[PDB]
């Protein structure tokens, strides 16, 4: 119940628009300093939404 790091986060660009999936997009575990590098990028907001869906009680 984690994220497990070698999932792959979809990132967006928020000052362009670029949205990044699949292998495209980089792992969570280089995605740390991936967008240190790069504050043009962040997670992508759906996929926060979908952290909000998964819940574990009703």
């Amino acid at each position: 119940l984690d994220v497990d790091l070698e999932t792959r986060i979809p990132v967006i660009n928020k000052v362009d628009g670029t949205l990044l999936v699949g292998e495209d997009a980089p792992r969570r575990a280089e995605l740390e300093m991936w967008l240190q590098g790069h504050p043009e990028f962040a997670v992508d907001p759906r996929f926060l939404a979908y952290m909000e869906d998964r819940r574990k009680q009703k």
